[PDB]
């Protein structure tokens, strides 16, 4: 029964509550809506009153909070972090994850490490389900068995920034997933056909996708632009899409993708492979 | 067995080889004709025309750019009585009914789209799905030849159909690409290698390829309630966008925040991704 404190009870939040009550720990709560700690209770949480007492109350912080930016405010008044691990759960930036490490050792933290929790709350304790943790090996290593609680910890990376930097990487993709499903349910459904028969359509070509993926990331490795997939065929695709998707009175997403492969044929890139698109980003600070 | 093909770029070129290699007679045609040389070897007739490649064989194939380069190129081919056409040319489902019609007035027996749903490299495997559609007796007659091409799925009797599913799989695939762009260029100007960052990434698209389904499900039964709601989901998008500005690092999903963007206007906010297709179905809109 060692002493755990948790910061932020949202969905992630109150999923690692229950993961962390479970395990057997004395558990303190804050969060900004206290309302969100009743399913706790019960349980044998308590409930602290401001993240300082919150703080005060173990050796061991656990955060999940919105973003950087409420982290920071949330930490603004815990003036004493002396003989604690701050477990920082929140989605930032490789930079943010920097900062808040500042933040805490500049008030006497013992350690950071952070962490992305790559499953949404339901998934939470599955051996199954994997968070990325960076920071000290040895850190790491103390927190290891209290981490457990939430599934696999892979430790990525002694660099306190990599596990966001991954994250933000992985995040991309599924933001691209989706965006690219959304777009594919809309037709579909707006064209009358069931979206459940589609997806079960859908999936072994979705597999294929996904095992292009690595051979691609080879392709960017070695600056390999040829193959027999060209970049003008694919936007002319895409433009398909759109009209496909006007047709049916349907919206168009994908619209960066478009707008970087557009520019890419002017620079007399239209007959590489989607790899080629990789230079057009890490060449250019600009949103497409 | 005498097929004549139209088409001879990087996907019409694997046709070719992949017909030749199931012991048709083959006459082909493009616009290029020097693209038609490493066939010649193979004994394969070069028409000087489309019209004389029509001409020439029973069954047509036709692999063009788009569906604008297909009625361009079937200009002056004004006599199709005795031919049935497989149209392998990407295009909307509109432009699949528009070739239909167009060969149906010149006299074609009939027509078949099909939708090819992997690279070049790939087409001749049992593994490669094309989708056709189109009058299921024209897809029994053809099914032989089109297992050189690999495995065949007739989705319809809809001629439109495998445009369809042809334009909401390349959507999904467009997503997909644009995210492991992204995630390439994030990881690569860090420092990180491309290929050991796709081994630690491959479990974790799996898992995503798995959710799909639910979301399907979520879609169809209007059900948005769930745990990542878009707020959340937006602002780890924007947490993208400031991982790349510190990278010196370009981004794209520019469309993805913005409809997110809408939704929290619009209260939606608390919503599931499957909260996003009411947002596309509702407005010609583009993001
Ligand atoms: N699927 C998921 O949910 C999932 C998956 C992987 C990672 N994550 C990450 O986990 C972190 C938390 O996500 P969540 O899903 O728990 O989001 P959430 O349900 O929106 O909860 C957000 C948390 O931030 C707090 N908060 C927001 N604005 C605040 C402010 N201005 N001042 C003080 N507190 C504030 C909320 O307090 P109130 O309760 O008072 O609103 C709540 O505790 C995020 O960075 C997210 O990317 C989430
Ligand atoms: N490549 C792939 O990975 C792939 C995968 C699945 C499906 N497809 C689909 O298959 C179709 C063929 O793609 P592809 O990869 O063969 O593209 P490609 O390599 O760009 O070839 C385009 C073909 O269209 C011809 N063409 C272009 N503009 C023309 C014009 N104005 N007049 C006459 N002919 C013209 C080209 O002739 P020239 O040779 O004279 O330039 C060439 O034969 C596309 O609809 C594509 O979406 C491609």
């Amino acid at each position: 029964k060692p002493h755990v404190s948790l910061i932020g009870l949202g969905n992630m939040g109150l999923a690692i509550a229950n993961c962390l009550i479970k395990s057997g720990c004395k558990l303190t709560v804050w969060n900004r809506s206290a309302s969100k700690a009743a399913s706790l209770v019960a349980q044998g949480v308590t409930v602290a009153a401001t993240p300082a007492e919150c703080v005060a109350s173990s050796p061991t912080i656990v955060i999940c909070l919105l973003s950087y930016d409420v982290t920071q405010q949330t930490l603004d008044e815990v003036i004493d972090l002396s003989g604690k691990t701050i477990i920082n759960l929140t989605n930032g930036t490789p930079q943010q994850a920097v900062k808040v490490a500042t933040l805490v050792q500049q008030r006497g933290a013992e350690s950071y490490i952070h962490g992305a929790i790559m499953v949404p709350p339901i998934l939470l304790g599955q051996p199954s389900s994997v968070t990325l943790i960076s920071g000290p090996k040895t850190a790491y290593e103390s927190q290891k068995e209290l981490l457990s609680s939430i599934g696999t910890t892979r430790h990525v990376s002694d660099d306190i920034a990599k596990a966001s930097l991954l994250d933000n990487a992985l995040l991309s993709i599924m933001g691209g997933v989706f965006e690219g499903w959304v777009q594919a349910l809309a037709i579909v459904g707006k064209a009358g056909e069931d979206e459940v028969d589609f997806a079960a359509l859908a999936s072994p070509f979705v597999k294929s996708m996904a095992d292009w993926l690595p051979r691609i990331a080879g392709h960017v490795r070695e600056k390999q632009y040829v193959g027999g997939s060209p970049l003008t065929m694919q936007l002319e695709a895409l433009e398909n899409i759109s009209e496909t998707s006007r047709e049916l009175g349907v919206g168009v997403l994908l619209g960066s993708m478009r707008e970087v492969m557009s520019e890419a044929v002017k620079k007399g890139k239209g007959g590489e492979s989607i790899a080629g698109l990789v230079p057009m980003l890490t060449e250019l600070d600009k949103k497409w």
